[PDB]
């Protein structure tokens, strides 16, 4: 049921007793807690995590515009599934309409609704915090077959529904929304998407993704309490430099000490009388140091290590978030592993969920920001054509029609060989005139 | 209602009891405080934050001029939605009028009203402090269909309105202005915009954006009290170098100590008698040090770490604000992640809110300051044309009409092949004259 009809089991044979029959709960890795997103919501406010989220969101936001409206190639585009297939006036108009629909996130403009930029900015946060993304579709009521609007829904409230036997359902309504432990609404598979970026095969998770926050929970709390320890020097006591002991047979009366303080403040306090030296005629005086000569941050390398491993979990370069790399440099490759997989994930999700409603012959893809790869591709072609490939063969290979002029291989020598062969060929073929002349 | 008619819930099912029925309040992440912008206004005065705001505002201000009035390409421009579509004298005049309207922020010039430069400078501050931007529109009273003026409004006073049931309203007036906890005025969706740069999907926020100041609140107070700690060495006591103890059987009378001070000041004080050495014949003398030999700033690395993470939250390079990067360099890529997303956000907001009033066929976009990307684009084309693309195909591809001369592929060899083929073709085709001659 979970994926379809199959011979094997890919769901827990025995249900979790404490869970409600109507749905299957999402739980921690070790089954330590049956309620996970509640504690992940607490870490949702962490600065380091939020810094990563915001950096990735800003990176994604640039790509979130259509290509044909952009003077430069950066953006997204819709095209026919086959690159070699020709376009058409009807299909071009349909693709333009679909692109505008995605840009406006609906059939018609509405200021009250999200632009696709904000939708992606929501999706990245939901992907990197909870590792679960969901968005609702609004099919036309006059015609169930077609689509009108689509918007995002928070993943924390959405669960997998279950049948009376407790097994996850396939047919009909499959996803359910829960608020304050009460069932509110449920959705058909087509009506609500489910994107999992970090899936797992073990029966315990039952298909729910694994979020990096759960993995780094210990590290996150360690970072938090380390920061608290550093800040408690100021927000709490212990900032004394030392104690000035003065030996005496009798402890001086508090009035005398107050007058002592008055004299000290009047003579030495502040910039006024800063450089002056007092004089005291007691038996013996000592100054005992309680703190070192100069203070500084503590456990610096510990923080660097923690943030480095946390960054490595998300695949982001620590240098972007203002920390040193414990190895390597101390950007293209960092971007290649960090951003491009996320863009491809969003691409696949949006494609297979939205474009399925219009037709198989179309697809959605991002474009731009990859000049170097295209440069190397063109260099491959430019080196290949010198010896191997004809101009017309390459042009046909890349979904274009040939140009008259012969299927020439571009080299100034090669042309002279063909020209010389043709010139001498015409000389030899001209001797057939003499051959017939004797007749 | 919040976004439209939908099956799911994207707003709190149960209202916050303490909030007024007329609107939904904006609250902290953890619900610790139901009043947030009041405390954010306090941090609005911080120098580091204000430094970031001013740097970004100065960066944006350069772009805020029309392109066609600028000798160089830097500026903004309005164009038809399709780059391949031809322009026209009517449409060109309309676009020029719209550009002048945006420059003057209204139908007619008015010195009393903001230029678009100052409007953007306000918008960046409102975007980076509160993460919420709003500007009012003034439609023509004689004709509601069309627009006359638009100006900015402070986001702190604006809230989402609610119905009698407490749910957020869609139809009619949707945004409400509150001053001193009193409702003053309310606006229709078209009459007042709402820009959220850092949106969230959780029901708790109810669509309100998340500001980086709230995330960095602890860090900001830590920075403030660290600076206070460093400054309190001067503004408060504790600047003594040491104490000069003189042992004696009896404490000298204060008159004797005053005469001692008189002699000391007359002989040693100031530049006069600076290098001299006094002489004293007491039993024993000591000098006990209360502060080290040389003082300096404390907790320097702590400050660098704090400011680095704060900068990383906003995406700004710490080097711009006079701090060292704890990793990396110790500018184009920093600009690419820092400024361009903000420009695109302003672009999308201004487009979808202003240009919607005139027509769909137009769009607003910035231009300039991106020569390297355009250079790489032109290099892609220049490498592609050598083997792959004809001149006329490229010219057609970029919204231009072909030039007579043939759809040639630019390579000195290729032309000789076509010329040689044509030359030999004419030779062979000339033999048809001989073929007919025998007839």
């Amino acid at each position: 049921s979970l994926y379809g009809q199959q011979q094997a089991y890919a769901e827990p044979f025995i249900e979790m007793m404490d869970t409600n029959p109507e749905f299957r709960d999402k739980r921690s890795y070790m089954k330590n807690e049956h309620n996970l997103h509640d504690v992940l919501k607490k870490f949702g406010n962490n600065p380091i995590l939020n810094a990563i989220i915001l950096t990735r969101s800003n990176q994604v936001a640039m790509y979130c515009q259509p290509a044909r409206y952009s003077e430069k190639g950066l953006g997204f585009e819709v095209r026919l599934r086959d690159l070699d297939a020709e376009p058409g006036r009807k299909e071009k108009e349909e693709m333009k309409r679909i692109e505008d629909f995605i840009v406006n996130t609906g059939k018609d403009k509405d200021v009250d609704r999200d632009s696709f930029q904000t939708f992606c900015k929501k999706i990245v946060r939901d992907t990197y915090i909870y590792d679960q993304v969901n968005f609702e579709k609004v099919f036309n009521k006059n015609n169930k077959t077609k689509l009108e609007k689509f918007i995002a829904v928070d993943p924390s409230t959405i669960f997998y529904a279950t049948d009376k036997k407790g097994k996850i359902i396939k047919g009909g309504k499959r996803f359910v929304q829960v608020v304050d432990k009460r069932v509110v609404a449920s959705f058909t598979s087509r009506e609500l998407a489910m994107g999992i970026r970090n899936p797992r095969t073990e029966l315990s998770s039952s298909g729910y993704g694994l979020s990096e926050v759960e993995i780094a929970m210990k590290e996150f709390i360690a970072y938090n309490n380390t920061e608290s320890f550093n800040d408690r020097f100021f927000s709490h006591g212990g900032t004394t430099r030392g104690i000035l002991q003065i030996r005496s047979d009798q402890q001086q009366s508090q009035h005398a000490l107050e007058n002592f303080k008055r004299e000290w403040k009047s003579s030495l306090s502040g910039i006024n009388g800063s450089w002056q030296i007092p004089v005291v005629m007691a038996d013996d005086i000592k100054f005992v140091n309680m703190t070192p000569t100069a203070n500084d941050m503590q456990f610096e390398k510990w923080l660097n290590y923690l943030i480095n491993i946390i960054s490595a979990l998300y695949g982001i370069d620590p240098a972007e978030i203002g920390f040193p790399n414990r190895g390597g440099a101390t950007q293209q490759q960092s971007q290649n592993k960090g951003l491009q997989p996320l863009l491809r994930f969003i691409e696949d999700l949006v494609n297979r969920h939205i474009i399925s409603e219009y037709g198989d012959k179309y697809t959605f893809q991002f474009v731009g920001g990859d000049t170097k790869s295209a440069t190397d591709k063109l260099n491959i072609l430019k080196l290949e054509t010198q010896i191997f490939k004809t101009v017309n063969e390459a042009r046909e290979e890349q979904g274009k029609k040939p140009i008259e002029g012969g299927d020439i291989i571009l080299d100034a020598s090669f042309l002279q060989g063909t020209a010389q062969l043709q010139q001498d060929k015409q000389y030899n073929d001209g001797k057939q005139k003499e051959r017939l002349q004797m007749m």
